[PDB]
Parts: structure tokens; C-alpha cells; sequence
């Protein structure tokens, strides 16, 4: 049962994983009137949101990050512990926004919160730490993925990735090579080590019996990402969607290459 439901599920104008073009038609149908708004999944950043709210009868879209320390912001705007919290705050204050919020646009009777991929990662991780970690499985999994979903979150977007099984401390990229062409050589073998720079690490994966280096960088935020541009909190985070998601990559990751 693979995607995962949001934290912010719960809250009446809460639409998911949608496209600013379905959010902005939702607005459309609603009035149009200043104050109107909605949130949805940020498409872009794991964990985030966007605020589409109406003024002047012009839409306006503001991305919400989800900061590591769990809190979230709209850039340059001021933390909030939740989404909810955070439409609280701006419907008595508008801190910067066109105006204040008033009025939320509840979702369509009938209608909820539709799963994109990021839900995929969310229970395709947890569900993976433990099914791998205490080996459950059955309607037995199911539950401690829901029971779980809070730890392992707390674990994989948290544990430093020195102790990650595919994660190398130290290899030069010949090093790198070497190791991955001696073995079973498949499709998706893959490894993660560290770049000269700052912030900077190399994945390297093989495909068709060649070695492949792919560079994953950090943001002034703190989260990593290879050129294609989906940003993470962790590489951990990274690789279990890059194992969803070629975003890139020649191949998507596979087995892991041993510490």
C-alpha cells in the first residue's frame, strides 16, 4: 500500500499533490474574491507546501518550505510549527502577503487530497526500514508503518548518513569505480561518497557494466540534490527516491555496494 497520507490531511483546504492550473481552476470556482485561499503539496520540495491565495482577482502562489527543524516558512517569512498554524497566523496577519486570509476554499464535497510522488517515498521508506529492520510483513507491516511513519521519519530525515550501508567516508573517483566494477555488477549497483567541497558528495552507480558519477550538492538551506533539482533533507531521503525516480540519473538506484 505503497503513498502515504499527509500531515496536513486533516485540514478542510488542504488539496494535496495537485497543479497550480487544478488549484487556480478550485479558486476559480470558489469567487475569486480577496482573502480566498487554499494549500496543496509543494511539487518540488519533500515535505513542503504552497499557499495559493486571490487578491485583486489575480492569483498569487507562495511556496512554503519545510526547514529542517521541522518548521515551516514562506521565504523570508517567519516560522510556524505546522501548516495549520501557519494559515492561522496569516488569516489575522498578513506579514507581507497581498492581504490577510479570509475565507478558506474547502475542498470540493466529496473530493480529498490526492497522492503524489512524494507520498510514494514517505511509506516506500518507512515501509523499507521495517520490513528491514524487524522483518514484519502482512496486514502486520501495514500497521507499524502507521504506528512507525513518526519514528522513522524522525530516523531517516535525521540519522547521519556515515552510518548508511551505501555510504563510502572515504573514496577517490577511481577508488569509487574500482569497487563497483568488482562484483555482480548489475544495473542500479550503487555507492555514495564525499567531494573535495564543502556541502559536496559524488553518487556513483553502474549501468551497463560502466560506471557512472553523479554530484549532490547542498544548499545554503542545508538539503542535497543532484543537478535534475529535487532538493532533500538527506541523502538517505535522496536515495530511497532516487530508487523511485531516474530524475537524471541513466538508471535508478538499486542494490546497495557494502560499507
Amino acid at each position: 500500500g505503497s503513498h502515504m497520507p499527509d500531515p496536513a490531511a486533516h485540514l478542510p483546504f488542504f488539496y494535496g499533490s495537485i497543479s497550480r492550473a487544478e488549484a487556480e481552476e478550485h479558486l476559480k470556482l470558489a469567487g475569486m474574491a480577496d482573502g480566498l485561499f487554499l494549500l496543496r503539496q509543494c511539487l518540488r520540495s519533500l515535505g513542503g507546501y504552497v499557499l495559493s491565495l486571490v487578491h485583486d482577482v489575480r492569483f498569487h502562489h507562495f511556496p512554503i518550505e519545510r526547514q529542517l527543524n521541522g518548521t515551516y516558512a514562506i521565504a523570508g517569512g517567519k516560522a510556524h510549527c505546522g501548516p495549520a498554524e501557519l494559515c492561522e497566523f496569516y488569516s489575522r496577519d498578513p506579514d507581507g502577503l497581498p492581504c490577510n486570509l479570509r475565507k478558506p476554499c474547502n475542498r470540493p464535497s466529496g473530493l480529498e487530497p490526492q497522492p503524489g510522488v512524494f507520498d510514494c517515498l514517505r511509506d516506500a521508506m518507512v515501509r523499507d526500514y521495517v520490513r528491514q529492520t524487524w522483518k514484519l510483513e502482512g496486514e502486520a507491516l501495514e500497521q507499524a508503518i502507521i504506528s512507525q511513519a513518526p519514528q522513522v521519519e524522525k530516523l531517516i530525515a535525521t540519522t547521519a548518513h556515515e552510518r548508511m550501508p551505501w555510504y563510502h567516508s572515504s573514496l577517490t573517483r577511481e577508488e569509487a569505480e574500482r569497487k563497483l566494477y568488482s562484483g555482480a555488477q548489475t544495473d542500479g549497483k550503487f555507492l555514495l561518497r564525499p567531494r573535495k567541497e564543502q556541502g559536496t558528495y559524488a553518487l556513483s552507480l553502474i549501468y551497463g557494466k560502466t560506471v557512472y558519477h553523479y554530484l549532490i550538492s547542498q544548499d545554503k538551506a542545508g538539503k542535497y540534490c543532484i543537478p535534475e533539482g529535487t532538493k532533500f533533507d538527506t541523502l538517505w531521503q535522496l536515495v530511497e527516491y532516487l530508487k523511485l525516480k531516474a530524475d537524471g540519473l541513466i538508471y535508478c538506484l538499486k542494490e546497495a555496494c557494502p560499507n
